[PDB]
């Protein structure tokens, strides 16, 4: 009489190559790089960058225009997806409750340094 469409798959996938632009995930700030910023995602192969573009509008309006930390905590969302888990493109969208922290052990670097800044 009628056809039918199936639901969801049999088996997930869940595979790097199968995400989805448009997921949001929270990343948190591996290093500062001259290019960007590196976000952690938890993933082996698979490296994802953030653009100065993004990454300094958001720290701008934020850190009032101020270098970022290690291990802190940054707002991305997927917005391409490399074939061969090459690059990720994040960007920020919004923020989500599920976050989870990643440290092995307790030591963080702490310098007063101050320099150069216009209001």
């Amino acid at each position: 009489g009628s056809s039918g469409s199936s639901g969801k798959n049999v088996n997930r996938v869940l595979s790097a190559e199968a995400l989805k632009p448009g997921m949001l995930l929270t990343g948190t700030v591996s290093s500062l790089e001259d290019h960007g910023y590196l976000v952690d995602i938890g993933v082996d192969g698979t490296r994802a960058f953030l653009p100065l573009l993004k990454a300094q509008e958001y720290i701008r309006q934020k850190n009032k225009g101020a270098k970022l930390k290690v291990g802190q905590y940054l707002n991305c969302i997927v917005e391409k997806v490399k074939g061969n888990g090459g690059v990720v493109s994040l960007s920020v969208g919004h923020s989500e409750v599920s976050t989870a922290i990643a440290t092995e052990q307790q030591s963080w670097n702490l310098n007063n340094l101050s320099g150069p800044s216009s209001g």
